[PDB]
């Protein structure tokens, strides 16, 4: 209840009671090469080589530590040997042409097998890339799900992918199975009932075995532990203290000290091998149900403990054996006569300063985890800047004037006669 | 023994006993920038420039919390200006092939410089590429060897791999200088003792530097820890549990209290720092050594105390002050008067309920990780598909009848008198 | 003091008080996708789609476990049948060389559409590299920096780089409004008290949050604990153990037992919920100023009980009681009468064989860790070695020949008479 905290006496800890056994055994299996595509390529024979090679140099330490464990006359000759030197030239550029349609036709299946030739050299890169990325992100994936199994050949803590990808995805079920509520996996997991250990590591396939347990729970109704601490009130005595157990765990109308030496404790869950109950004074049990007036006094107490304690990021102090200074919202504390101790928190005060050190209740750290990422422009000197159009153009043009330089010539002989 | 589970005493543990000191230390020296390449190539300066970049702002951190701790007449002459315009023609006819020879001369070297100058472009991708993944393998890698140490300034235990990488490989010889057995590295490792932390890091060189601390265990033959817990089983009295120890040491016939203290247990070894015993009621030795008959019994329990326990994934119940009811094989379950106290385990059931609870003694989870590789086939536009041959062939075939028209011509001669 | 240790009675631990709350509240936000460049290419659109891809295989299932919870006349004939011949063979080289012009120029605008068609290619190559690894680098950071976040949904000792982000760098702020001096934060991070828990997951974002808990301390100056220990050293009575509390705290002349059960302990600092001491016997506190003749002593051991115990990687024993074997340095060890006890340490011995055990009181282990990368020459069959000047070569040449050809037949005119 609450006016138990009129005799110095303070709730800290609620939490349920649990009752596991280690009864629960899994094997998953790791396949540290990923399932390569059905190609079968040896494109990708280079990011890989190197994979492999980057998990022997990382997993045999761990596998090492299992394995050992006329006049006229002279005219018609000489327009004889006009025109057969006319055809001596033009035999020559023929063969200039039937050379040069030589030099272009294997300039041809030249550039052609060059492209050609690299059609198939950026379809490798490409290849090469992507599973160089994707590989990548594998290695920084198990090295994240499976850490700590790979970091350590005994017992460790699974992770939640680890655990996830043992149910196959449906979560609800295993639990069930084990006997554990939604709302109580977050100290089903922070309680170290879920380990794993490396079993059987194969160098070759590349094939990590590891050994999963699991406890089963079964949670207790109406069975609540709660857990007591004391500070020191006036009495008739003088200056005393409470006298009540630590923890205690309550069933309808029966109050006993609970032994939480058989189990783990968490935050809103007890898990315990056995349950070991202890009978308490009468007198104890009549203050627990609200008779303040029945709880025992005495001065178990030095000179140098402390007038006030921490709970929930909270100060529960006596401050009327201690000047409470409430720094942030300026003025002392106090409480009514009502309640016998004084509960500080936030929602009163930011900064307090009791006797001897300062605390700070109050406090707030927002920050933001990024990465600006900035490519660079590498200008590939590789371009298409070629401008053989100049000379292109006084051909086919010069073609043009070639044709009616001749026109004229065979027009000139229309006017022959014989 | 096995008699003593006649009284409501079991055997929960059963350990070797062990001493240590931390009086080895090392120092691992990681180069975080690995041993680049002879050719010394700035191809590679890219992939480079990024990790080390990822290094400063992943060591920074780690860095800041250590450094601040006639009428025939005019046919001759119609006959020269016939052939003065023919060669007129022939002229031009040269111009045109004279400045084609120099636009493919010219686009020789070019394409020549633009695949020489791919030559050199492929040839840096592919290894800017194998520097890119190698260098990532390296970064994943360091994260989970020396990931404890790199995410904390203080005190952790170490990896495997980095213990491993400290022996030199001969582990054998390691384990040998600190008095540790090869049946016994399991939980050598998984106390704690392996510890390592940070000393000095170097922002320029990227060098790490670790001080391993290492423990030196001497094993104690013929003395064997054991745990004991008792429950409550009808005698004399009535309803009563047995008295005895929790931790007991035994050397020949000498057994004593084991004060476990001083000592950090595991799950088949106890490594102490110290020794300390307790001397026990001679009622109590002579029950540890078979006479069941002189243990001493108590009321020393509570009315919510369980009447059962879990060991090893088992549930160890009184079975005749509470009826145990096997689920998975239906029945009820007991045990022969011999034994006090009944044994269920996964061999005799798998479903248990209790008074009150549930628990399930049996369980099977066999999953398994792996990852489909899927690589996405980038059409690359790049294609040598020029076909210029219907072109370059009527080429070859117009020579072909420019040769023989002119035959024809230089044959016309031959009938030529004067 | 020292004059203490002549009576079996040796400081093994002397670490500074200190009282802390969990009153501080965080929340980092971290952005799983990194800023992409404000060019927007979709070049980067490759490595992004497995990364994006590998976080959800990476979250979801932290994500999920928090969701749920004449004669002559005959020649003037013959001379044009053969000039009209002549002009056949010229008027198809013109149609060789018009469509040869077209084979070059349908080949200029090809190579040159199939570089600056590479141009574009190579250019996305470098850029999805450097994506690529760039972006694998920063999920092998999260994982390391928030790892322990990631791979468990309860609270997890955060890392150094989580808070070093968190304070925005300046860290001499961060600690200072906790109350956390420079040489105390290697133990404030090895307390368990700056933890860490995920709290909303958005899986389109890819954006996690995670609230930090630090604790707000408040050091006790002139109050330190120390931990005392105790050997069997003969007395009046014969072979017994001095009497003295196991942690005692001291401020001015008041030394009074103290309760570590409220606090948590580390190398050289503790941290407190609360102070709880105890009174001692006079005969305690006039031994503990240096008053041996004080102390009292007792046979409370057994026969099992060890004569020494180990001390900050040394042993600490009783050389009277145990005949002290240094193996290294061969001989007996011994002290002066003055003290009770022998401390035997690196300084003096390298190794010791006790009654029992024989541990190694030195060692020293350095290693090296690193990386070996060696790059692959792939070979690049795309080259520029097109040697077509053999045959331009002899165009450039036979064009000569062929206009000197004509210039003798254009001269053969220059002599015709009419
Ligand atoms: C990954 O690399 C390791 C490197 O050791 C390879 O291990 C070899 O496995 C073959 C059989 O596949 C054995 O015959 C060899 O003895 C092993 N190498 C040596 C010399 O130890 C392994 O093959 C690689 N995995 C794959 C499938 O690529
Ligand atoms: C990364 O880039 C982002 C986006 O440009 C930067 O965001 C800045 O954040 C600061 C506060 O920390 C603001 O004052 C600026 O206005 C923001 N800049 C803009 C234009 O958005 C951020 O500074 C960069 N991170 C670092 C530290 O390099
Ligand atoms: C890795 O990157 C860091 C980034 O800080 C580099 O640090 C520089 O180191 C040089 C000497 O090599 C110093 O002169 C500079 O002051 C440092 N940079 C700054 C401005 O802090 C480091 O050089 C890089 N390592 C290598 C070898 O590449
Ligand atoms: C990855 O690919 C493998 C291989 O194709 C798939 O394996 C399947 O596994 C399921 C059971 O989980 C079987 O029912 C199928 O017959 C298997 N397929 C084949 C053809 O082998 C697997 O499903 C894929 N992983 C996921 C979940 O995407
Ligand atoms: C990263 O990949 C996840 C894969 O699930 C994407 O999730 C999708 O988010 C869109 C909105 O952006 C939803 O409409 C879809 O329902 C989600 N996919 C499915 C079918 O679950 C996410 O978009 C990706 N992130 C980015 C920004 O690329
Ligand atoms: C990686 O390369 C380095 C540098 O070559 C090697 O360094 C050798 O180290 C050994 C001792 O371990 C020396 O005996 C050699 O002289 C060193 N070699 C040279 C030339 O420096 C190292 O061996 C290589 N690492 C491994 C194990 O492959
Ligand atoms: C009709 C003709 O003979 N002229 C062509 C013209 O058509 C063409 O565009 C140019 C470039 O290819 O070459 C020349
Ligand atoms: C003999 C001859 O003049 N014909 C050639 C032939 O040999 C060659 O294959 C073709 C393509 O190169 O051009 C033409
Ligand atoms: C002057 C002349 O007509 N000769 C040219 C020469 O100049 C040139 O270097 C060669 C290769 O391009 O072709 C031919």
């Amino acid at each position: 209840g609450r006016p138990l905290a009129a005799a110095g006496i303070v709730v800290t800890g609620d939490k349920a009671v649990n009752i596991y056994t280690s009864s629960q055994t899994g094997s998953i299996i790791v396949k540290l090469l990923p399932n390569m595509p059905k190609d079968k390529e040896a494109c990708a024979k280079a990011p890989l080589e190197a994979y492999n090679r980057t998990l022997t140099t990382l997993l045999t330490p761990l596998g090492d530590s299992i394995r050992r464990i006329n006049q006229n006359a002279a005219n018609i000759l000489r327009l004889k040997e006009s025109i057969t030197a006319t055809n001596e030239a033009v035999h020559e550029v023929t063969d200039g042409l039937s050379q040069l349609a030589v030099a272009v036709g294997k300039m041809q299946q030249f550039v052609n097998d060059q492209f050609n030739n690299t059609a198939q050299e950026l379809d490798c890169i490409k290849i090469t890339q992507q599973v160089g990325v994707e590989l990548n992100l594998y290695l920084t994936e198990l090295t994240t799900v499976f850490g700590p199994q790979i970091t350590s050949p005994a017992l460790t803590q699974l992770t939640i992918q680890a655990l996830y990808n043992l149910a196959g995805g449906n979560m609800d079920y295993l639990l069930t199975k084990l006997g554990v509520g939604n709302n109580q996996l977050s100290s089903l997991i922070g309680s170290g009932l879920i380990t794993g250990n490396p079993i059987l590591y194969d160098s070759q396939t590349q094939l990590l075995g590891i050994q999963v347990t699991l406890p089963s729970v079964g949670n207790l109704n109406n069975m609540r532990a709660t857990y007591l601490e004391t500070l020191s009130v006036s009495t008739t005595k003088g200056f005393a203290s409470a006298l009540v157990p630590k923890v205690v765990t309550q069933v309808g109308s029966v109050i006993e000290e609970l032994d939480t030496s058989y189990c783990i404790e968490t935050d809103l869950d007890l898990y315990c091998t056995r349950i070991v109950t202890f009978p308490m004074s009468p007198g104890i049990y009549s203050c627990l149900n609200g008779n303040t007036s029945a709880c025992m006094y005495s001065k178990t107490e030095g000179a140098l403990t402390t007038p006030y304690m921490t709970l929930k990021g909270s100060v529960i102090a006596n401050c009327k054996m201690t000047t409470c200074r409430c720094a942030d919202p300026p003025g002392i504390i106090s409480q009514n006569y009502g309640e016998a101790v004084s509960l500080i928190d936030r929602h009163s005060c930011n900064v307090l300063s009791l006797d001897g050190i300062t605390l700070r209740l109050s406090g707030e750290f927002d920050a933001t985890y990024q990465k600006n990422i900035s490519i660079l422009d590498s200008q590939v000197i590789v371009t298409g800047n070629l401008d053989i159009s100049t000379e292109l153009g006084n051909v086919n043009n010069s073609i043009s004037n070639a044709l009616d330089k001749l026109e004229e010539s065979n027009s000139k002989l229309d006017k022959v006669n014989v």
